């Protein structure tokens, strides 16, 4: 497939997983749906598994800038398609957040009117957590960064263990379901800490939309002195690089390139 | 298989998925069972997956008028079997709703007696939601129509990605489980909005039964000025056509016909 | 395999599914565990799937007198092994109920002491529901019988659709998981009605143990004028025969014998 | 693979399953996450399934001293690699418990400050249950020992039924998912009794860490006159040996050695 077709798949695949994940969080927050921590995590995992299955044949189903960067550095992914893949992934997450917000538009404004929440204030960060992840109030910036690095390193280890070539997830039903199951257990055990972002596009995209939607600066900072948005922007990237290096050293599986 | 055998499978397959889905909603409403949003959605997805597996060999396991119409327009489905398939699907959903109502007959009347609900009134629409879907009170007709179009377009995209021929779901365990998993995540994220109908037969059939059972006109209108029953009647049909067109343009996979 | 080895597998397989199913109900009742209707049903389905996988190679993994009888009448199952299979299935369920009761012995007596429940009275039927199924208070004997016939007919239809020969469930992972998934959705939608017994051994076995354990006559009658134990004893048997006949007429798939 | 590579896989595989399992229990206890008994058990099962899949090719994916000992006695596992496997498994569980504690460090101390819990006292055993298992207050030492023996015998029976050689779990997706599903149903039905340890390393490792972390002697004794830590240390070992012997007698499947 050409670069244009590969970029469209990454745009659509990332948007698909954001549509399911953010939509279910919106249902729990403003629609009054009853969702447990395991239920929320299994929706994210199954949504990513479905997005991977529908895009693996075309673009390799990266849907993650951290995965794209690590595959370039520790596999056979071409460097010329790194930047277009990341922009497509970020744009897909931004567009899907707008779509979810449009469908839940009336329920969002009803929630603020009931609880007298003024959008853009510190108390509005809880409602801003529908689109992006925010840390537990008891953890700090360094603790939040460590969580993102660890969970993304585990995720990148499974991806490297599943790839046949060095380009991305192989075709078939086995690989997407394994990745989706890993995301579900990660979000159940480490989710209450940092929102198990594991994806720079999954967080930065919806964060930009929330800033445009009226939340303003608290969408990026999250109400903390140190802007929290750096944790999901670089934590997964460092974690994926660390996890990919560990796999290449403890196993060192051969690759075509 | 002949047309008569294919129509029987569509009648039975659609009835099977309504039996599981409506029965579980009845358990949550009048039987006091504890069910979450994810639990309700996963029951609908697994019920459809089982119905597809038991009917794929005979009739292709459409079980959806929107899927049948879209396959006729954008695949190799014959036009002569479009009308008999739709009537069989609608009749199967109507008959299964009567069966569920018969088994829960005593629990239904006990619920109305306890809460002094008069069947056929505006307050009885909540009990009428056991059989068919009704919108969130905060959303409007246009918003409800947009939800149905989006979710059915995603569902039709997966079906077109799984079909080997242009007639319906292929035989095997992989395709029904993928469709069932997609229905579960759709109902978890967009379910609290419009009941994730995605199926004109799943809604119109039980709606006709509820009108006969004593709910009257509120079974179709739902208590709104604009009759809500048009949203699940045509929303999925438009969504499936839109989703099928997008797949044929962004991918354009070859078909035997 | 010889008859002796086949009977041991049916004894162990039926005991395995009772151990998981009754144990989880005991956890919900006397151990204070939080379990939903979908959670209870999925435990029964997965337990049966595991029991089928461990016994399919030896005895065909019947684990159900209704399935054994229907396979004799509408498939190639030998009539000489019908009686020993049923006795092995009933004995396995009885022995597994005693094992679960032994492990939960202290928690059972603590529950009665706290709530002043005298074993053998009408109020003790709720605690007797740990081992066997009892009807919803609002349904009658005829309504309860109809529920058991319908759900067992659906279960027998899937089994006949999966068998390669006419002896039982084939080897492999596909068939047990399909049966387990069907049991889970059946118990979620029709479970709150009659306990989704679907198995004469699953009910009669533990019912005999509960009578020996001190519950007495209310273990069989359930507090009703008509003894409720006839519903799970013959309802599944009639339902399996009806469901097997429907499959042989609407499909008529060829069999070796 | 050499012994050094096999020991690294057992260290990492055991740490991976402890990271998911203990982390989710920490989320339920100190992070306020909503988790049911089935949800907790399915996280343990899926975490073990993922750990088995990532280590089966190298070391056979034992991740259990009871499984390692039983495979040595009733299969073709070499005796020279029994001790290094057990030490690697115990060290992996100890290290993973420290990692989970580090990530939840602030939430742990906040919980004690709110409830005035002094670490090392009898009331602190409830918080010490995050890392290791402790019995139900109504059961005794003998009852707790019987639970561990029974559940580990069932687990060892499935493992022996899945092994092609006599070294460990075979490669592929089927075997790890079957083991993970069995662990989930075991933890749902027998979990509220003894914490469904089934693994000497899963319990002893985190128990040693909890003693170092400040809980002291109550980490091992659990507040009982007879130290409870002997139940998960030897109960699974006896259960695995008993279960392996039963499989070799009731089936007697041939092995290469």
């Amino acid at each position: 497939s050409t670069l244009k077709g590969q970029c469209i798949a990454e745009f659509l695949g990332t948007g698909l997983l954001i549509f399911f994940g953010v939509g279910c969080v919106a249902a729990l927050k403003v629609a009054g749906a009853s969702f447990g921590q395991w239920e929320i995590s299994v929706i994210w995992g199954l949504g990513v598994a479905m997005a991977i299955y529908l895009t693996a044949g075309v673009s390799g189903a990266h849907l993650n800038p951290a995965v794209t960067i690590a595959l370039w550095l520790f596999a056979c992914f071409d460097k010329r398609k790194v930047i277009p893949f990341i922009v497509s992934q970020v744009a897909g997450a931004f567009c899907a957040a707008a779509l979810v917000y449009g469908l839940y538009y009336n329920l969002f404004f009803d929630f603020e009117q009931t609880h007298h929440i003024v959008r853009g204030s510190v108390e509005s960060v809880d409602l801003a957590g529908t689109f992006s992840t925010y840390p537990n109030p008891h953890i700090n910036f360094v603790q939040a960064f460590a969580v993102e690095m660890v969970i993304t390193a585990i995720l990148m280890g499974l991806i490297l263990a599943l790839t046949d070539d060095g380009n991305g997830v192989p075709r078939g039903p086995l690989a997407p379901l394994l990745i989706g199951l890993l995301i579900a257990v990660i979000g159940a055990s480490m989710g209450p800490l940092t929102g198990f972002a594991m994806n720079p596009a999954r967080d930065f995209g919806p964060k930009v939309f929330a800033w445009l939607a009226g939340w303003g600066n608290v969408a990026f900072t999250g109400g903390r002195d140190i802007p929290y948005f750096l944790v999901p922007l670089f934590g997964p990237i460092v974690g994926a690089i660390v996890g990919a290096f560990a796999y290449r050293k403890l196993i060192g599986r051969h690759l075509p390139c």
